[PDB]
């Protein structure tokens, strides 16, 4: 596949934008998996599935009976990794690019962490959309957190709700979202 759209997708805290502590998200919103999950899973093309971009450390956090990710072709990078089709679901590469060039029948590409991935790839250009779930607590300092997101959100603009729709196509959007002390909701952002 020749120099398709990427989109990264992540769930951050506001307002400093963490996102893990410890290689472990900070909180279980199970209503935020399951979009995750669907997201990540549907298609519109007939023979097609969706490709999920990973770290190696976050490949090696799922416990190996729930790896590889079911329903998408999954590709871990790793910079000591030779350029390989394991199998039809994994794929091994030493970059995003490399690794799209032994995909085909993909309809959409995402980045799914985790925080060094995240950190390196939204300086590449093929990273054309970010699908940000924006979260919210009360005592923002009492939730312990060791990994943060740093994009350069000035160089892009948060879409309306409509545009977000469009892109998750028949996925119900639900607004503010409440679970525990946390509420969160979707966004989609787009470059400037
Ligand atoms: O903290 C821990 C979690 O770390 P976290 O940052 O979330 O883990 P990630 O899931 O982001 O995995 C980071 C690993 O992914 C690989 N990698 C990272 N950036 C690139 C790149 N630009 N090109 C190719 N391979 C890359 C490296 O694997 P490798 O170390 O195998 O090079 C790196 O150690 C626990
Ligand atoms: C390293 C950290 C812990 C930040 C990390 C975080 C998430 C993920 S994948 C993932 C799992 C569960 C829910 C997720 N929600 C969204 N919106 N984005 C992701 N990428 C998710 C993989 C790694």
């Amino acid at each position: 596949m020749l120099k398709p759209n990427v989109a990264i997708i992540v769930a951050a805290l506001k307002p400093a934008l963490g996102i893990g502590y410890k290689g472990k998200m900070p909180w279980r919103l199970r209503k935020e998996i399951r979009y995750f999950k669907d997201v990540t899973t549907r298609t519109t093309k007939p023979n097609t599935r969706n490709a999920v971009i990973m770290g190696r450390k976050t490949w090696e956090s799922i416990p190996q009976k729930f790896r590889p990710l079911p329903d998408r072709l999954n590709i871990i990078l790793s910079r000591s990794y030779e350029n390989e089709i394991i199998d039809d679901n994994i794929i091994h590469a030493s970059s995003i690019e490399s690794s799209l060039n032994l995909v085909s029948d993909v309809e959409r590409v995402f980045i799914i962490g985790g925080a060094e991935i995240y950190n390196e790839l939204i300086n590449n250009s093929l990273v054309s959309h970010l699908l940000i779930t924006e979260i919210e607590h009360p005592s923002p300092e009492s939730i312990e957190m060791d990994t943060f997101l740093k994009f350069p959100l000035e160089s892009w603009t948060k879409q309306p709700k409509s545009e977000l729709q469009k892109f998750v196509g028949d996925t119900v959007l639900e607004d503010d979202i409440k679970e525990g002390d946390f509420t969160y909701n979707y966004t989609l952002w787009t470059r400037k």
